[PDB]
């Protein structure tokens, strides 16, 4: 669920999703169009595409299971579809953590729709 995605961002990237990734660039926020503007924005774009490929369950609402083990987040449970959602959230949390060197809200927060042209939308 989205609450769990916020939780994974806090655990992995040591940052809040709502404070740092909810309106950054073209894609770190709900939906999106245009080009991923930088490495953090591309992490959100891939997360959108991953969610778009989940068939059978709901990435917003459904609750997945995970454990911390061997220094990593391990997605689990008995449901393949819910584990797919967890994998999308875990990959994006690690992607955020790994691209903190580049993060730049001064340049990219509330980047604006003109800057994210419908015609430049990179396909998944
Ligand atoms: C999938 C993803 O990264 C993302 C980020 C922020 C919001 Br709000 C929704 C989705
Ligand atoms: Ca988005």
């Amino acid at each position: 669920s989205l609450i769990q995605f916020e939780t994974l961002i806090m655990k992995v990237a040591k940052k809040s999703g709502m404070f740092w990734y909810s309106n950054y660039g073209c894609y770190c926020g709900w939906g999106g169009q245009g080009r991923p503007q930088d490495a953090t924005d591309r992490c959100c774009f891939v997360h959108d595409c991953c969610y778009g490929k989940v068939t059978g369950c709901d990435p917003k609402m459904d609750v997945y299971s995970f454990s911390e083990e061997n220094g990593d987040i391990v997605c689990g449970g008995d449901d393949p579809c819910k584990k797919e959602i967890c994998e999308c959230d875990r990959a994006a949390a690690i992607c955020f953590r790994d691209n903190l060197t580049l993060y730049n809200d001064k340049k990219y927060w509330a980047f604006g729709a003109k800057n994210c042209p419908q015609e430049e939308s990179e396909p998944c």
